[PDB]
C-alpha cells in the first residue's frame, strides 16, 4: 500500500514532474487530467475539480462540477526512459456534496462488490485474457489493412528484436508490477493475447485499462497501430476477452468441492446458472459495440450460444480442468471493447442473483456440436445470444436485474448512447450494398 | 520581487545575452525590441525609445517617439536549453514628456484597477481557461487542415512522448513558475486547454500573453502549428477563454456571504447585473475578430445569450459551486483572440458601474434551455449577444461606459481598425457563395 | 396569337415530339414537365397534374396536387437543329378546385397588373438589360475561374466564329421571335449584356426566363458555363438587370408631358417617389441572394443609394434622355438572379402606392458624388440600400405594402427560405478568415 507522505517522498525521489489523474466514462475510453508536480499535495487533498458531465459522454446536456478522489494504492510511474518522469493515479469521481457519482463504472463495480460482501463473499478473483491487433501504419500515422506478421496459432513469428512489440509489452508491464501469466500469438495473423495473473476485481479492471493504454503507447512507439476492435477484418477471427472468475470468502475458494463429480460446489453451479439465464440481457453491456455482434458468427471459435460445458467448441461457460484453489468459471463472450468495470459488475450481479434464487443448472452439453436445426436447438433448450445491438438493448431494458445493477441514472445515459450509435449505423449505405446492387437492380 | 542590482547580478550569473523589451498593441499581437546584454543597464534606466505609433497598429499616420519603461517584477529567462540564453522583460509605454500613453492596453487595465482601488477594492483575482488548436504543418511550414489527434473530451489521446506537446508546455511553463491548475484535452479533436491558477489582474494578463508565446513557440519546435482562432473549422467547437474573476479587499473575498442563499454577497449581485447590462457593448472588445461571432452559434456549448445561471448549457454567467474564498464569477463569452488587458478592463469597469449604480439583478434561468421562441425570449427578458462585428461596433459606440474605459484616444483607433477589418470582410466573395450559386442562378 | 387547333396543326407540321410544360417557383429556377406529343391534346385541356408543392421549394412539408394551365399565346419551338423537335409551353398553376395558386410568381405579377388596370393604366412596358458571365469549363464540365476573353467595355474581343457565343445567342433569340435591341461586351472581361426590345410585363418576364434558359443552353453547347451570379469574382464588376419601365394607358405613355421641365408627368414623379420610398423594403425580393449584396459596394458602377437623377454615377432611379413615347424610368439595382415576375410585381405595386398617395418627390442630385459623410448623407436625406440579406428581410417584414403584394401565403414561404439561406451562410467559416487569422491570433 501507500500513504500521502509515501507519495510525496516517492515523487521527490523519482523526480516525478507530470501526473495523470485517471478515470473512465461509461463509453470506456480512458479519460484523465494532467497536473504538474507542484499541485500534487492538492491532488492528495481530494480537491481537484473538473466538468464531471464527461461521464455521460458526448450526450452531456447540463454542466456539473465534480471532484477527483485518487486511490493511493494505484500509484505508479511509467518507464518511458526519459527525463521529467510521469506518474499515474487512478481516481474515483465524487459529487460536490461528497456523495459518490452514480454513473461511474468503478463506482458501479465497487457497489456490486459491496453487495457481494454483504452476502458473505469477501472478494472476486478475476483474470482476463485480452487479445489485440497490430496493423502497419502509413506515412500520415493511420492504420492500414496489412497486419504486422503472418504467423499461425501459438507461433514465434514476431522473432528477433526488429519491431518485437510483444516482448516490450511484457517487460514494461512487469516493471509496472503487473503479474503477467503468459503472452503469445493468437489465431489470426497479427493478433497477440496477453494473459494476466488473477487479482481482485477492481485492481484487475485497473490492470486491463492500464494494459490497453500501455499496449497502445508501445505500438505507437514501434510505428504500429494497436486496436481492440472486436472484428476488424472479415474472414479472420476477432478479439475475445475470456474472463476467469471465482468467488472468495476469507482466502477460501467457495467453488471448490471434492465431493462433486466435476469438483464444482453448489454455489458455483448457482453462479453459472445465474450467468446463463441473464446472458442475453448482459450482452448489451458486455458486447457494447455494433461491430462486436459481427464477431458472434459461426466458424471462428466465437461462442454464439448460451450453454455450459467443460469442453466444447462454443459453449457460453467453460469450466477448466484446474481444481482446488484454481477452480474457476470462464466466460468467453465479452470482448476487449467492453468496459471491464461494467462487464465484471453485471457478471457478478447476475451470478449473485442466480445464487440467491438457487437457479437449477441445466445439463451440460457433450461433444455434440451446434449444426442442429433451430427446432432442435430449442428442443434441447439452448438459446442464443442477441443477433445485433438493437435486440441486446431491448433485452437490457426488459431485464430488471442488470438495469438495477447499472443504476437508474447510468442506465438511461448508456441506453441513449447506444440508441444514437445504432441509429447512426442503421441508416448508412455501405459499399457492400453498392457491390451486390447498383448492377443487379 | 526584484531590483536593478538583482537584475544585473542575475544577468551576469545566468549568462543572459539576449533581452526582449516586450509589450502589446491594441490588436493584441506580441510586440518587442531585441537588445544585447551590454545595453541592459540603459534598459533599466527607462531610456530606450521606439516608434510608439505601433500601438495604433497598421493605421499609424504620424510618427512619434515613445520610451519603454520595464517592470522589473516581470523579469524571467526562457529555458530553451541552448547557449546564449534569452531574457524577457514586460514594459509599459511612456510619452517623451513622462506621462503615460493613453492607448496602451496595460495602461488601460492599470487605470481601471486604480479606479477600482479608489472604490475600496484592493485587487481583482483573475484566472483564465484558454484553449488552443494544434494543426499538422506541411513541408513549407504552413498549417494544414488536419488535426494532430482525434480524441474526445478530457481524453488521453496525446500519450507517450512522440509529439506530446501538452506535457512539454506544462513543464516549461512550470519552470517559468507558472501556476498551472490543470491541462487537458478539449471537446474538439486537437483542442488543448490550459487552466491557470488565480493571480492578480496585471500579472494574470501577462501570464496569458506569455502563455500564448510559450505554446506557439513549443508548437513550432514540435513541427506543429498552434492557433487561437476562435472557430478554425466549421462543424467543430471553437475556442473558449472563460475568465473566473473575483474582487479582493485586503485578503477578503467581498463576493462571499454565508447569509446568501447561493453564497453571493450583494456586491457580487451588483457585479452580475453590471456585467449583464453592458454585455452587448463589451462584446466588441471581448470578441474582437470577425471569426469570433462565427463561434457564437447554437449547438457547440457556445453561450449566445445574456442571462446568469448557476448551471446551464448556455448562460451569460456561470457561478461555480465553490464557495468561501473560492467563490467566483466565470464569464465565458470572451475568447483567446481577445486582448486580455482590454477584456479584463472592460469587464471590471462595467461591473464597477453596476456596483455603483446598484443595478437590480434579474432572475436566474432554471434548467430551461433556449429552444424557446424569440417572442418568448424577449417576453422572458433574455437578450442576445450581437450577431457579428458590425452590430458590436455600433453598440460599443452607443455605450458611454466602455468607451470611457477604453479612453477617447484608444476608442477612435480601435473603432477605425475594426471598421477597416469589417469593410474588408464584407466585400469578399467566398467559395461558399460559388458553391450555392454559380449553378442555381 | 394561337388556339388549340392551331397548336395541334403546328405540332403536326413541325413534327414536334417533345413538350416542355414550363413554369417557375419562388426561387426563380426554371421548372417544367416533359411530355410526349401524344398527350398534347390532354395538355391543351388544362388537365395535367403535378406535385404543386414544388413552388414552395425544398421547404415543402405537405404534399398537394396542382394542375398546369398552359398559355397558348406563349407557344414556341426550339431551333436546336435536330430531328424529334421540341416545343415549349409556359403555364400557370391552378388548385384542384379551379382557383389560382396564391404562391405562383406569374400569378402574383398578373394580380398586380390586374390591380394596376383597375387604376386605369392598361399595361406596363418593361424592357430589361440582363448581363451574364461566361467561364471556361474543365474536363468534368464544371466552371473554372478564368473568363472566356479579356476585352474591355463595349469591345469586339469575341470575334470570328471560334466559340463566338454572342452571335449565336442573338440569332437563336431572333428565330425565337424575340426582339433584340442590342448585344455587346460589358465592363468586366467575359460579361455579355443582351438588350431586349420593350414588351408587356408578363411576356417580358417570360422573355427573361427563356432568355436565361437559351443563353445557358448555348453556353453548354459551346463548352462554356453561363452564370448570372451577381458578383462571382472579387475585384471585378458584377451583373445588373437595369429594367426600363413605363405605364401605358390605351397606347398612350402617361409619363410623357411636354409641359414638364424634364419632360416627366406628375404620374411619373409619383411613381418614382413610390419606388424610392419602398426601395429598402423591396431590395429583399429584387436582390434575393446573399451574394447580391456583395455587388452593392462602391467603385464598380453599382448603385448603393436611394436618390433619383437624370445622369449620375449611382442614383437609385435613372431617367434617360429619350422622351415622347420613349420616356421611361430605369431602375438599376435589381440583379439577374432576382425573379423577374417578383421584381416587376413589387416595383409596380410600390409605384402605384406612390401614385395613389401622391408622394412628394425629393429633389434630384446634381453631378455631386457620394464621397460625402454619413452625417452629410443623412443631412441631404439620401438613404442607402440594406447592407446584406438579413436587414433586407427585416425591412421586408416591416413593410406593409410589398408584403401585401407578395401575398400572405407566399410571404411566409419566401421569408422562411431566406432565413434558412442566411442561417446557413452566417455560420460558415470561409478561407478569408483562415487567411487573416490562424496566424495573427
Ligand atoms: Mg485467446
Ligand atoms: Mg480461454
Ligand atoms: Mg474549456
Ligand atoms: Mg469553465
Ligand atoms: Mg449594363
Ligand atoms: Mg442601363
Amino acid at each position: 500500500s501507500y500513504t500521502r507522505e509515501d507519495i510525496i517522498r516517492i515523487a521527490e525521489e523519482e523526480n516525478v514532474r507530470f501526473i495523470r489523474l485517471q478515470f473512465t466514462d461509461l463509453l470506456g475510453t480512458i479519460k484523465n487530467v494532467e497536473i504538474p508536480v507542484s499541485q500534487l499535495e492538492k491532488a492528495l487533498d481530494n480537491k481537484m475539480m473538473f466538468d464531471g458531465s464527461s461521464i455521460e459522454g458526448y450526450v452531456r446536456i447540463e454542466e456539473s462540477d465534480m471532484y477527483l478522489y485518487p486511490d493511493l494504492d494505484t500509484w505508479v510511474v511509467f518507464p518511458w526512459v526519459t527525463s521529467d518522469r510521469v506518474a499515474r493515479l487512478i481516481c474515483d469521481i465524487y459529487k460536490p456534496d461528497g456523495s459518490p457519482f452514480a454513473g461511474d463504472p468503478r463506482g458501479i463495480l465497487k457497489r456490486v462488490l459491496k453487495e457481494a460482501e454483504e452476502l458473505g463473499y469477501t472478494s472476486m478473483n478475476v483474470g482476463p485474457e485480452p487479445e489485440f491487433f497490430l496493423f502497419k501504419t502509413d506515412e500520415k500515422g493511420d492504420p492500414t489493412t496489412e497486419l504486422n506478421d503472418q504467423g499461425g496459432y501459438f507461433d514465434l513469428a514476431p522473432m528477433d528484436l526488429g519491431e518485437n512489440c510483444r516482448r516490450e509489452i511484457v517487460l514494461k508491464l512487469e516493471e509496472m508490477g503487473f503479474e503477467i501469466e503468459a503472452s503469445h500469438h493468437e489465431v489470426a495473423p497479427g493478433q497477440h493475447e496477453i494473459d494476466f495473473k488473477y487479482a481482485d476485481a477492481v485492481k484487475a479492471a485497473d490492470q486491463i485499462q492500464t494494459f490497453k493504454l500501455v499496449v497502445k503507447t508501445i505500438a505507437r512507439q514501434h510505428g504500429l497501430h494497436a486496436t481492440f476492435m472486436p472484428k476488424p477484418l472479415f474472414g479472420v477471427n476477432g478479439s475475445g476477452m475470456h474472463c476467469n472468475q471465482s468467488l472468495f470468502k476469507d482466502n477460501e475458494n467457495v467453488f471448490y468441492d471434492e465431493t462433486d463429480e466435476l469438483g464444482l460446489s453448489q454455489t458455483a453451479r448457482h453462479y453459472m446458472a445465474g450467468i446463463l439465464k441473464h446472458a442475453r440481457a448482459m450482452a448489451a453491456i458486455t458486447n457494447p459495440t455494433v461491430n462486436s455482434y459481427k464477431r458472434l458468427v459461426p466458424g471462428y471459435e466465437a461462442p454464439c450460444y448460451v450453454a455450459w460445458s467443460a469442453s466444447n467448441r462454443s459453449p457460453m461457460i467453460r469450466i477448466p480442468a484446474s481444481r482446488g484453489l484454481s477452480t474457476r468459471v470462464e466466460v468467453r463472450n465479452p470482448d476487449p471493447a467492453a468496459n471491464p468495470y461494467l462487464a465484471l459488475a453485471v457478471m457478478l450481479r447476475a451470478g449473485l442473483d442466480g445464487i440467491k434464487r438457487q437457479m437449477a443448472l441445466p445439463a451440460p452439453i457433450d461433444r455434440n456440436i451446434y449444426v442442429m436445426s433451430e427446432e432442435e436447438r430449442i428442443e434441447e433448450g439452448i438459446p442464443s445470444l442477441p443477433a445485433d445491438l438493437k435486440e441486446a438493448l431491448s433485452e437490457l431494458i426488459r431485464s430488471e436485474v442488470i438495469s438495477d445493477a447499472l443504476g437508474d441514472h447510468a442506465l438511461a445515459y448508456f441506453y441513449e448512447l447506444k440508441e444514437i450509435e445504432w441509429d447512426m449505423y442503421r441508416t448508412q449505405v455501405h459499399q457492400w450494398e453498392r457491390d451486390q446492387y447498383l448492377t443487379l437492380y
